[PDB]
């Protein structure tokens, strides 16, 4: 057989289907199953709609084999496109075998693995073209839009496999599938999965600050569009006009880049802001709250 058919193959019954159905609804997406408890890892775009009305959706995991059983939403995140679900009692599960994002390189193969028996199901081919690349993602319901810090393919990222993971040529998950192709990288999943299996919720950094993107010579980095009253930031000197360059131990080259490392602060821990104010080069120390402080 194939080198491709091989590897999609040996992944398939760690891939599942994820129906949200409603009287007047059918979202489908697809997940993978990263435990044998009956842990699936997803996107939120798949299931946001169902999480925010769960008194009218009703989601079920449909296998490889084609068992349909119930689901639970184990914790979402909308700010790097994750959520976990949760099938009671389910036996003989395949669980994937997960990878390490951080070994990943330039031009390492990748398929992008959809759930076998989905409706517009796709198992795309391709090569990572970018690692750490800041990406924004349209919010589904009334979720906010973000940005992640993804792995970049040319395969194909489309509704067939949105969800699923993105699979190396050791049949192993270095990502998961999103909504000119990005993965959210597994490394970071793991993190995500981890506080929404035990808690229910992740807590991100947070400092109040909106950004516009700017490139004029000194200006080139995110600026500075509006603080929040009583924010860290205004605690900590930003000013609007403000053009943030560095943010902690990571360089800000535009918008994109600022939410992504905001979300790698400390929360808590003092932090170096480093603005081009006025023509001027200013660092300014800012200490990040926690975006969520009753789950703190």
């Amino acid at each position: 057989a194939g080198r491709f058919t091989k590897v999609a193959a040996a992944v398939a019954d760690s891939v599942v289907t994820i129906e949200s159905v409603s009287d007047q609804e059918g979202m489908q997406g697809s997940g993978v199953i990263v435990d044998g408890r009956g842990y699936i890892v997803t996107n939120n775009h798949v299931i946001s709609e169902a999480a925010n009305n769960p008194s009218q959706f009703k989601t079920t995991v449909v296998f490889n084999d084609g068992k349909e059983v119930p689901a639970n939403l184990v914790g979402r995140d909308p700010k790097t496109d994750l959520a976990v679900l949760k099938v009671d009692n389910v036996d003989n599960l395949t669980v994937a075998r997960l990878g390490d994002s951080s070994k990943v390189r330039v031009g390492d193969e990748v398929l992008a693995v959809g759930a076998p028996l989905g409706l517009r199901s796709t198992v795309t081919q391709g090569i990572v073209s970018a690692l750490h690349r800041p990406v924004p993602l349209s919010g589904e319901g009334s979720d906010t839009d973000t940005v992640i810090d993804a792995i970049q393919t040319d395969a194909s990222i489309n509704h067939g496999n949105s969800g699923g993971p993105l699979i190396d040529m050791d049949a192993q998950v270095i990502g998961i599938n999103t909504a000119l192709g990005f993965a959210i990288p597994v490394n970071e999943m793991k993190l995500v999965a981890n506080s929404l299996i035990k808690d229910g919720k992740i807590v991100h950094p947070t400092l109040g600050i909106s950004t516009r993107s700017v490139s004029n010579a000194i200006a080139s980095g995110a600026q500075v569009a509006n603080v929040k009253a009583g924010s860290p930031a205004q605690k900590g000197g930003i000013l609007e006009n403000d053009v943030i360059v560095k943010v902690g131990n990571r360089a800000v080259a535009d918008s994109d880049e600022f939410v992504v490392a905001v979300r790698q602060l400390a929360i808590g821990q003092d932090a170096p802001i480093e603005v081009v104010r006025e023509g001027r080069h200013v660092t300014l120390t800012v200490k990040p709250d926690p975006d969520s402080t009753l789950e703190h």
